[PDB]
């Protein structure tokens, strides 16, 4: 019986997690939902709570804390531990009654619970790629300290890559650990992408796209922020850096491939040149589930892939000209240092502006490119808490600088 | 270092095996070729011996054994143990200095070599599916007795499927053994086929196709017999049974899929419904190579898969009306008992007649169908030696029944 906590339980990853968990539990009782944690969604949490009845509830924003107790009151034969903020978050990570933590809080704020999940040597099922991109080297140092903690990727491409690996080797290492790719005989990664809605647009058509265009006909069901990143392929860029960090794969050996059917989720090339890939319908339930069952698999009632019906699969290289965010991610990644933290922060800002109709598509890459330009390598703090503050310092600087470039521009 | 013997070393899989070994040793000296064994190619063996300098040489035809000794005298700083016929074979199989045997021989002689390799607890890289199809029962019994013996599949679809498995699990069990499927969480198999050259033909065009038609559009570099089997899709049929036996997958759960680009070489659907696949250019070098390095992988100079250039992959179900051998194979296999030995032996005859323009395309399946129809289940021998005799008796009976049906035609 696997004891599980969900951070960001009402988010797209959270709901998907609870769903596959509920379906797998009907087949055979395998998961116990021990803890749910949301940012500010108290009605939604209350309804998850009545259904899954975990031991811990945790709302972050402490204003609506007393209100949550008000709703959960009205659930009979049930009284869970109710917490707030990072004190709840921490109490939860340290509970011995919990083994795996799904991190479905999905921006730089998710770093804290990831950090605390690792510090308590848990299995961390991680869907927050921003934290690996911003804090990769930090997480790597923290993992070297917490020897029994494990990051299991949930981001679907990285889960794919991870599922293409021989657990006989994986178990000799772990994600975010130097030498991972050598021990797994990995030569190269095909990092597949839906391409987003703008793949077939000309340069001129591209210049004009809006957030409304970007949000139309989602190939996956997801939040607004990553939908914009998919549109610019900043999502893929970030995932290039995430790949580098999770699997210690050089940037020369990560190739982005546009696969519009969303069936092959990514592929691994091994040192003999054999390639192994993972396929399924575009559904987040598989990668979430595998992160909770690894190194095993369990039965689901999910619809089986019908390859004949799907019939065709296609692959092409994205144009860096049309998708310059991809180039910027590689550049920042290759330069290393805190350039990735800057990439991610400036993008939080450019992303949201474009989503809110404040700038144009190419303004997104221009702003980001200028903030990267204006940053100078810093000496990397040896001390772990110094490194944290440094990362926050640079992240907050990068956001402010991006906002400044937008504000000074007509 | 990997200590390998090659049986049938001047043959197709033989020379392929030595080619990938030669290329891999140039990168990093990895394989020690311990024994070469040929039927009666004196000069070729001498030439391979000069290159790989194995400790054992063996030629089957005793008439050339003295000639061979004269030849190898001219290789400097070389004094191998030179043998002949089945005795040399068995002696090689008994050497503690040999870990893996590539079986590159067909017909009984190859089954005999397989048996002796297994009786000696070796790893057997088996590139001859007819023995699994026909003698599946016997091999399975044998592998139960010799617990440390392993069969590793070389047939490329089966290699692919094997490459798609988690060796953490594979190592708890082995191929051709009850429970392999349960232990590896395997739910279903996509068994990919090139489709051969007749996929788009109508029933009426099919009626009149010739062996000359069949031997066009060679997508892999292959011998005549398997090329005809590819055209009829009897190859895939046999391989369906091969899959049943190697991986303990029910026939209901093996789906033949026509994939004309020959990049995805087969796929495994696990019980969560996640699917894992192996891709590469159509080449027989990876599968041979993986059979020799499993559970590891080693570096090659093979041309990397360029997915963007490959660009498109296609999948459709084959029409059973057009390729009836497929149906016969499932029928024979599902019926079990010695029906697959009969299927295989009748096809041997049917295939060769069509190759030589003695019968038409639908006659192949017709002859085979009749032989299956005329065969009566026999109680299966408990005794390993009696079982082998049954298999041979039935195989000889079926060849003769098929010839007889052809003879009495018109
Ligand atoms: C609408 C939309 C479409 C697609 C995405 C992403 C989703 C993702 O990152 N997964 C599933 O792991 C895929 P991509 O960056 O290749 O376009 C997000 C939103
Ligand atoms: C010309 C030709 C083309 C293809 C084959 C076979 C080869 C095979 O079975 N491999 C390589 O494992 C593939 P299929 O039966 O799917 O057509 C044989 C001959
Ligand atoms: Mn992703
Ligand atoms: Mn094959």
């Amino acid at each position: 019986p696997i004891n599980v906590a969900i951070f960001g339980s009402t988010g797209s990853i959270g709901t998907n997690a609870l769903n596959i968990i509920r379906e797998c539990n009907k087949i055979e009782n395998v998961f116990n939902v021990k803890a749910l944690y949301v940012n500010k969604s108290v009605n939604e949490l209350y309804e998850q709570a009545r259904e899954f009845l975990p031991e811990y509830l945790c709302i972050h924003d402490k204003s609506v804390y007393e209100e949550l107790k008000e709703l959960v009151k009205n659930i009979k034969d049930y009284k869970p531990i109710i917490l707030c903020g990072d004190e709840g978050m921490k109490e939860i990570c340290s509970s011995n009654s919990i083994d795996k933590i799904v991190i479905g809080i999905d921006s730089f704020q998710g770093l804290y619970s990831t950090m605390y999940a690792i510090m308590n040597n848990k299995i961390v099922a991680l869907a927050n790629k921003e934290s690996i991109v911003s804090a990769g080297f930090f997480l790597k140092k923290l993992l070297n300290i917490h020897k029994n903690a494990k990051i299991i990727p949930v981001d679907s491409e990285h889960s794919a890559i991870f599922q293409c690996l021989d657990n006989n080797k994986v178990l000799k290492t772990k994600c975010l650990q130097d030498n991972f790719s050598k021990i797994n005989n990995i030569n190269k990664i095909f990092l597949c992408s839906s391409g987003g809605p703008f793949q077939n647009l000309t340069m001129d058509e591209l210049k004009n796209v809006t957030s409304e265009n970007a949000l139309k006909h989602p190939k996956w069901k997801m939040g607004k922020k990553i939908t914009i990143d998919s549109a610019t392929m900043m999502n893929k860029g970030l995932e290039v850096i995430e790949t580098h960090f999770l699997f210690d794969v050089d940037y020369n050996d990560i190739e982005v491939i546009v696969h519009k059917e969303c069936i092959i989720h990514s592929c691994v090339e091994f040192i003999d040149k054999s390639v192994i890939s993972q396929m399924y319908y575009p559904d987040m339930q598989i990668p979430i589930l595998y992160s909770l069952t690894w190194p095993d698999r369990i039965k689901t009632n999910l619809k089986p892939l019908d390859l004949a019906q799907v019939s065709t699969l296609t692959f092409h290289k994205p144009s860096l000209e049309h998708f310059p965010c991809i180039k910027l991610a590689y550049q920042a990644g290759i330069k290393g240092n805190f350039y990735p933290t800057v990439l991610n922060a400036s993008n939080e800002i450019a992303n949201n502006l474009f989503l809110n109709n404040k700038i144009k598509y190419f303004d997104i890459s221009s702003i980001i490119s200028q903030v990267l330009e204006s940053f100078n390598s810093q000496k990397v703090s040896e001390n772990s808490e110094d490194l944290m503050k440094q990362i926050l310092q640079i992240h907050s600087w990068a956001k402010d600088k991006a906002t400044d470039i937008y504000n000074k521009h007509n």
